[PDB]
């Protein structure tokens, strides 16, 4: 059986580390505090319960995180006013818009997102941002924070990653393809399977590496899995209880690090947010 | 034995039907004209070659090329005036800064390139164009030039890209990660492999699409090709004459189809970077 990576436990040290390194930059710079601002269209429920575990985060760490919520039915137009104030505020230190954008009409997602000041987009989604990360300029640019998140419970196994096969499951705009630039980088050969890649089974086996992003509920197979294999999983499924995209149980049987779902990538998802939040919080004080 | 991809009588095609496509815009608009421009830094051989193909190019074809060479000495505050120049000189519709860059004086390529103006990055060099194209937008940006020749290339095969593995050897800004990125929204399992990758004969014996761009002569050997694979040579390595990256007799022994070195990938280069220059000045005219 393998060990259990334990995003969690691994998530407080992280967000300790945070909240002191907050206290300290209030202390060395009086009056002074990072703030963050999540936008928000619509009311889907997922992702008013992520938008909150990132509210509640900040509270404790020390970040002044402000939540905005529009209408399902405002235009594109409307949404482009707001982060328009945001870039020009001096005092907001970084935002971003909580993906997917929950609107009855139709709104560019990607002119959406692209409009972010690129100084301020902590959840690197802006093309500015993708396009150094995609290059390999990595200390100059937001890197998305689930993919950040992943390569840190790699590292906390001790295995080097240079060298070793990374599979990659899922090519999204958040997740799957940065998460691909990232272990590239980190001197990984990677392949990236999708939905038209053939004989999947196989592409995954080949994984000393593993990380599945594809949003489809304990679909990848425990046999599938290298023996030895580190595998990470994003998914966040809701079933008849939550699962992620690894059928867990069988899975551990064959990784030597695994992580559980929930528990696993999520609270790293949010702690890495924080980081990045601070990070820009300082580039500005600089 | 395999069919060989002719980049000399497939980059012919290309440019004629620019060319009538540029001929037939002077008749439509009385006048107008497409016009490019390269900039240089120092006075490297090669880029002296290359550069010359592309004045060539574009003089058969109607598109006005001005090249601008700059000394060794320059400062990098002397490159910045020029591009900035380029950038708002409105009879202008792409430029590029051939690289690398030849100068005594330690010049930031990153600050150079991203200066260019991305509605004239007909190189696709820009961090926007690269971070539209490594997310799949692919309908806003530039795509750099020799990795749309390799796809063209690929797809006079007549044989669909879409759930093949392809195997893409070499990272490199200008080649390797982008081809990548267009094999991968052209629905190919993508694995990318550079110099801490180990067992390089083994990944590339994965490869149903095989793409070499090392600058390393002839270091894929025939042996390590998959039987069948669509061999593309991205090399131009000088020696005891040209060679290409692989070994192209034993390769083309098993490949179905392959690209001769020279005459291969180089000619679909210089008609890509000209067909990007005349779509970069027909969306001006709108
Ligand atoms: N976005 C959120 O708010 C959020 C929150 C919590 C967790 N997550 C988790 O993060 C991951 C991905 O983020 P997303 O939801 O933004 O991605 P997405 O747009 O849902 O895309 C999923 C990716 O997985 C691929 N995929 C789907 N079915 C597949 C199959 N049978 N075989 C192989 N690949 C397949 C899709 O491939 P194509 O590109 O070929 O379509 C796509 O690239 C998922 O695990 C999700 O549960 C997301
Ligand atoms: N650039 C030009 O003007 C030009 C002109 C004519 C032809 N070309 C050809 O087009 C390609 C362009 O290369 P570039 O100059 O743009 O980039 P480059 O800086 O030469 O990088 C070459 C790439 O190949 C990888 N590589 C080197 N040795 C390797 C090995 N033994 N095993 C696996 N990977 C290896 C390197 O990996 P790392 O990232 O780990 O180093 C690197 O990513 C070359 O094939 C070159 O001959 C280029
Ligand atoms: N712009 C933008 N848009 C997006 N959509 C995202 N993605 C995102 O926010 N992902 C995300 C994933 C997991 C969690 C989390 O907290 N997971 C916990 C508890 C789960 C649980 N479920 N039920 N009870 N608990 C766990 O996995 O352990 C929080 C947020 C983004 O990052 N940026
Ligand atoms: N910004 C920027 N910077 C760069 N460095 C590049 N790269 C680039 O331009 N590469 C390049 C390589 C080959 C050729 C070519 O024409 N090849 C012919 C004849 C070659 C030959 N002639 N004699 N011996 N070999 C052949 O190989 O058949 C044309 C362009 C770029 O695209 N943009």
């Amino acid at each position: 059986p393998a060990e259990i990576l334990n995003g969690k436990e691994i998530s407080a040290q992280i967000r300790a580390r945070l909240k002191n390194q907050v206290t300290q930059l209030k202390e060395q710079v009086p009056g002074f505090t990072p703030r963050l601002a999540i936008l928000q269209v619509g009311n889907r429920d997922d992702s008013n319960l992520y938008i909150n575990v990132k509210l509640k985060a900040a509270e404790e760490i020390g970040i002044k995180a402000t939540h905005i919520k529009l209408p399902r039915t405002t235009t594109e137009s409307e949404v482009m006013k707001y982060i328009t104030s945001l870039n020009e505020d001096s005092t907001v230190h970084g935002f971003l818009v909580q993906l997917p954008l929950d609107s009855e009409n139709s709104i560019n997602t990607e002119e959406v997102i692209n409009a972010i000041a690129p100084e301020k987009d902590v959840d690197g989604l802006t093309s500015i941002n993708a396009g150094r990360l995609a290059r390999g300029d990595l200390n100059d640019c937001f890197i998305p924070c689930t993919p950040k998140g992943c390569l840190e419970l790699i590292k906390e196994t001790g295995v080097p990653i240079a060298g070793r096969h990374a599979v990659v499951v899922g090519r999204s705009k958040i997740v799957g393809a940065p998460m691909h630039d990232l272990l590239l980088w980190n001197n990984a050969t990677v392949t990236t399977c999708h939905s038209k890649t053939a004989h999947l089974d196989e592409e995954v086996n080949k994984g000393d590496i593993l990380v599945v992003a594809t949003g489809q509920p304990e679909m990848v197979k425990g046999e599938w899995i290298k023996p030895g294999a580190i595998v990470i999983d994003c998914g966040i499924n809701y079933v008849p209880k939550v699962v992620g995209d690894v059928a867990y149980d069988e899975a551990k049987e064959r990784a030597s690090f695994i992580t559980p779902v929930p528990g696993g990538v999520g609270p790293m998802t949010v702690a890495m947010l924080m980081q990045s939040t601070v990070e820009s919080a300082k580039r500005f004080l600089e």
